């Protein structure tokens, strides 16, 4: 049965008011401090740098502590806002700085005054960045085939890298002071006239001053604490700020033993390597495993507070914000920064895992009703079936919650990249849809998207786009009297494209190494501390790169359009089927019609199906030969993140009947009005694609009317369509459930539709937030029921 | 019979009086050109900055022809003048500017307009260079180990490295072109997915780029050399100009045939590694060897040519010139480059490599008569006679040269070190006395000097000096009741301080390979184009690191007194002896004339010459113990340069009866005075040393009056010395044959004794270019007879 959710306290309500009723903006303080020190250290090396600007950053930062707040530590003055990161690009804000608060979608304010102050900043850091190294280290020919609308490796050049689940239990129960002595037994291990040692000082010695760095930013939250206390009249509120004084004293540098003291720890950690970095994509994980055992302990708290506190936590995350160039932003839209948190699943032993927390942590996303953070779930074998119906109920909210993951497909497919079986079982989830095995990992989750469609694109048109030959001369689309000449000519373009894509995702991995290695991020990932070196230079136990495919559907829909009308049965020659989408079906409607009526991806037909796998696969492939500076590989995934209308704007028609400029599908979800057969019969196309090589991630959206949901029944079949989806392979799966009436409504009046929450891809946003473009291809998507 | 010498042409007197009549002074150029190419580059990593600044210097430095040059190519508008290189270091520069032109020694010129350029400059390089990297490499227990008065790491810290021959013989065959096509083949041979190739790519365009320049600088002496001809009304002169406008367009690019073009195309080898970096010691090696076929094959030119060519390169040699800070400037005194040139010796096959060209040098140096080239010849067993009187006759002209190198020696020292029996045949000398494979090796064969002096000191007073602890606290030496426990406390002295001498040297080798790895030196040394890694990141076939020790003579001779004066005959307590020290022998004259009374190294006495041997051995075998970044062995050598007086004035009295602040003695030859046996007993003792173990190069001085080297039976009884010595495994010999009174007189007045050459160690000088304190200790060496 139903029980409902239970109703969150006043104070979650007015803290949730904060974050809606921000004004996103761009603070300066962050840029003037970090450029500040920079000019200080000259003479060091690169990780001292990074060291010493992390501590004058953590010491003369505005501090906040927001009214009613239970858990502290705010990166912004003004919520949901966000600081400069100018050591890896700064260039595009400084061209910006007019038109931020003129956006459709994603505006920052800017004040005139952090205008003023940027000018030195981009002064400074003129030629210092990571992306300026970046861009020397790649070829020419790599520099063309970056900006040939291919792909792009924007994420990891113009911002931090991030896309880490980072040892968050080590720290909780150690401390800061934990981490530091570990670092001096390493250093005292190491004592040695070897050369090697040298740099693995530098790097221990950044360690321990990144950490102390971070005990005196909790310190500081402290003493505001204590400040704010003696001027507050009301007796319970000064009572809670005199408590929050008390426990960020204690766990500045202890580790936590209460419930309290591990929450607020946590943030602090979370927190802390925001300031750092950039790179979003970090990623608390299995919140529910680590955390449970300082909710089991505390044997005073009451199950109220606990969830009060989650609430608190849960809002605090929605706290971070990030600006993006103008172009980036279509790339991640709605203001996310993809911190996913996940529940439920199987511990090392393969027996299940579920715990109080888990629950709490479903109740929080009702509670809060915010997009971060980005809830998920494990399912496997032997999910307890109260846990899978809890997570079907939060589902029926219309949040977007929770995203659905396959332990069954997932454990295997990372044992298969090197893993041992119980760091897999382990694993928890980077960013949108991105396994790792957390505390041990350096994953680059997210380091490119490629158009798939494109490639399609390239393969008809030889190469040639826009009067420039910008991919290999494949054989002309005309002469070609098979199918299987048009496989091999794909294969070549896809060689091409791929390649330059890795090799400048290397280029980028050796920019951050050289410039931007992370002693704070580092000394909370197992290997680091030990190897003496970097998460940059290699120091994870497990290390890998993860480029994105986008426009699955797109590929497998154009293959069999190409192979039936084309080549099977000569309807158009293959000059014809060109010149229309050079065209873009311009006065040959009768030929579009013919492209459009081919079977498509998503109704359970193995003709289109099994050339949408093989369309991936050869993607794929090409992915897997790579490996990256710090040793790894390349392991491909399959999401889109919001890039798939961008990149949909940037392509010609294509064989699908996709008119030019349109929007590509969404991960490996079938594309608009393709899927007619039921939602099951989708689920069984989806789940034909090989879900185990793109171990770097896959994403599936559905969308269900608010019927499909009501009543136990709802429940029962959307559990049953998982499970189905599953035991057949499929990799994950997630659920819009609103009604189309309000996603038009909010489009036509905005400020009567603030808090409504919509799931665009691995994430959910603030409906409003969202530039038209996105709102439009979400309105768009196939409305399933049962 | 004494052949005699040959009489240079008139325009070789021109030549060397430019030289000689030259006001040496610091110019401007190139730091205002490095710096403003730096600043274009920031983005760029640290190789093709390097490769950038170089072109950009190349083609911008002022060019000059001097009047009469033959061989052309100039460092400095005004002759025997410096450039500036604050890549390195620059404050000490910032700080000397207006005391330069004060000095006693050394002293420089610089125009008020150079001082004010150079502002901008010492403001840009603030934090910039290796020095300064270096310094933050070091730990703090380092830092001060460096700066207790025990040894120096200052040389590769405030300048360049250098201390190479680089393969000039390759560069003479197949040109800049060729070196740059060998770069464009493992480009080539390179591609590939693999990351590892990245970083080894712009290494190779970096190596191409900076060859290019080479090819543009050269270009530019052409065109400057018609332009000279056009407006030369002398037949004869214009006539010369338009042939070496010729000759430099044919090596601009090009290997050389003639032996014209061989003797430009070498210079210009040389003067650009000179531009490159200020590192000194860059030394032609065995110039006979390969420059004796191109003499052989030209079917034309005269040997009268041929010898005034080579008189060419030998003023050539001396245009270089290189500043240093004032504290430096003691460790090399005389305006010295330490280009070593060696002739004579055997080939790879194990047969005589005696060749014309191997006498036309020796009659160089007495053509020229000025300090440069480093002359020096190869001395085997089957060295003919004829090549070893002439050496002789040479070494009566009194200009100090040549030095003589024992084969027998050094070939298996360096063989025992991992060089094939091949590679260690062919050896030639670096700077002073350093052995090596030319084009094979990173040798850093001067990376420090080391005080043998301070650590007998520091033995006695516990480690505490200057009433602070210095070193460790080993044994109170007033407890001793055995010899042996004063070694035991003197090996755990030099433990300590060799221990941070070596650290200090890997942290400036890893400061120099990432702030200055040195594309166009790299491309000339072996495996670095094969390995695609420039010299400072090991890219070099061999690799080593040779730090000297000082103070042979004066350990030996203390030795000794401890062990007879307080622990054999109990003369005096260990208390005793250590107050008499500290007191500089103050109302103890009788404790000092008992130590003085000692036997004394340099006499073939066993006991105080095995103690000798047995003082160094301990230097040597902590040395031994210690590699670098470059994956090479540490080697200890044996010389001072000039810096075994500055090292005296820091040294305190010594127990061999030494009074505090007196000059330390030079290389492995006897305290001043204390050989008292004759020549050959001197000899003796100085053989009875390991030669072996120090493979960086022991020296050995020795000084006759004139009437020694009188007819042929001086030459036969120099020669006699030298096979005596050498057949008992000494590693080198040099003479001072010269008059007192000459010196004496050129001190009262300088004006009238410009000429006037005299041997320091390892290097011959101008004698009133040294200070007053070098000029001192040279005249107060032992003067023998036969």
């Amino acid at each position: 049965i139903s029980k409902g959710f239970s109703t969150q306290t006043e104070r979650i309500n007015i803290l949730k008011a904060q974050i809606l009723n921000a004004k996103p903006c761009v603070e300066s303080e962050r840029a003037i401090l970090i450029t500040e020190s920079f000019k200080q250290t000259e003479g060091q090396p690169a990780i001292l740098r990074r060291a010493l600007a992390l501590k004058h950053i953590l010491e003369n930062i505005p501090i906040t502590i927001r009214d009613q707040e239970l858990i502290v530590g705010s990166l912004t003055k003004e919520p949901r806002s966000s600081q400069v990161f100018p050591e890896f690009s700064n260039k595009w804000l400084q061209d910006e700085l007019d038109r931020l608060n003129k956006r459709t979608g994603d505006a920052f304010q800017i004040s005139e005054e952090s205008k003023e102050k940027l000018k030195d900043v981009f002064e400074y850091w003129n030629g210092k960045t990571t992306s300026e190294l970046a861009t020397s280290y790649m070829t020419e020919e790599t520099r063309e085939a970056v900006n040939c609308d291919v792909f792009t490796v924007g994420n990891y050049y113009y911002n931090g890298v991030g896309h880490v689940s980072v040892d968050y239990g080590k720290v909780l129960r150690v401390g800061f002071n934990g981490i530091i002595n570990e670092a001096k037994e390493q250093l005292e291990k190491n004592r040695s006239i070897d050369p090697d040692f040298i740099k693995k000082e530098k790097f221990l010695n950044s360690v321990i001053i990144s950490c102390e760095a971070a005990i005196t930013y909790v310190n500081r939250y402290a003493k505001k604490a204590k400040e704010i206390a003696d001027n507050t009249s009301d007796a319970k509120r000064k009572a809670e700020l005199n408590e929050i004084a008390k426990i960020c004293s204690k766990v500045s540098g202890e580790g936590a033993k209460s419930f309290y003291e591990a929450c607020q720890l946590f943030w602090f950690i979370h927190a802390i390597i925001n300031i750092e970095s950039n790179g979003h994509s970090i990623s608390p994980a299995r919140f529910d495993q680590y955390m449970y055992p300082y909710y089991e302990n505390d044997k005073n708290i009451t199950d109220k507070f606990a969830q009060e506190l989650i609430d608190c936590i849960w809002i605090k995350l929605n706290d971070i914000n990030k600006v993006r160039d103008e172009i980036s932003t279509k790339h991640f839209g709605g203001y996310p920064m993809y911190q996913n948190l996940i529940v439920g699943g199987q511990n090392s032993e393969g027996k299940d895992a579920t715990n109080k927390v888990s629950y709490m942590a479903l109740e929080a996303a009702v509670h809060v009703k915010l997009p971060q953070p980005s809830l998920s779930v494990r399912i496997w074998n032997k999910t307890p079936d109260e846990f899978l119906l809890r997570a079907a109920e939060l589902t029926r909210e219309g949040l977007g919650l929770p995203a659905y993951y396959n332990d069954e497909v997932i454990i295997p497919a990372l044992v298969s990249r090197g893993l041992t079986l119980e760091d897999a079982r382990d694993y928890g989830i980077i960013g949108c849809v991105e396994p790792q095995k957390p505390g041990k990992t350096e994953g680059w989750h997210d380091s490119a998207f490629f158009n798939l469609a494109r490639i399609v694109e390239l393969t008809i048109n030889s190469g040639f786009d826009k009067n420039k030959q910008i991919g290999p001369k494949t054989q002309n689309f005309e002469e070609m009297k098979s199918f299987d000449e048009f496989m091999k000519a794909y294969k070549a373009q896809m060689e091409y494209f791929v390649k330059h894509m890795c090799c400048a995702d290397n280029c980028i991995d050796i920019a951050h190494a050289e410039r931007a290695p992370l002693p704070f991020l580092s000394s909370m990932v197992d290997n680091c501390i030990g190897k003496g070196k970097s998460l940059q230079d290699g120091g994870a136990e497990y290390n890998f790169s993860g480029p994105q495919g986008v426009g699955v559907a797109n590929i497998g829909d154009s293959l069999v359009a190409v192979k039936k009308i084309v080549f099977d049965e000569n309807k158009i020659t293959p000059s014809e089927l060109k010149k229309t989408l050079n065209n873009d079906f311009k006065n040959s409607e009768e030929i579009q019609a013919l492209l459009k009526n081919a079977p498509k991806f998503g109704n359970d037909i193995d003709e289109v199906d099994n050339l949408a796998r093989e369309g991936a696969l050869v993607y794929c492939r090409e992915v897997n030969k790579y490996t990256n500076p710090r040793g790894g590989n390349f392991q491909p995934g399959l999401y889109p993140s919001s890039i798939n209308v961008y990149f949909g704007s940037l392509t010609g028609a294509t064989p699908d009947g996709r008119k030019s400029g349109q929007p590509l599908a969404d991960g490996v979800s079938p594309s608009r009005g393709c899927d007619v057969s039921g939602p099951t019969a989708a689920c069984n196309s989806v789940s034909k694609l090989d879900h185990f090589i793109a171990s770097n991630g896959t994403l599936f959206n559905q969308k269900f009317h608010p019927s499909a949901l009501k009543g136990d029944n709802g429940l029962m079949n959307l559990s049953s369509l998982i499970r189905s989806y599953f035991d057949q392979k499929g990799f994950h799966v997630q659920f819009n459930v609103i009604d189309k009436k309000i996603l038009l409504a909010a489009q036509k009046n905005p400020e009567k539709y603030q808090d409504l929450i919509v799931r665009v891809a691995g994430y959910s946003a603030q409906f409003i937030s969202l530039d038209k473009s996105i709102q439009n291809d979400i309105i768009a998507r196939t409305e399933h029921v049962m």
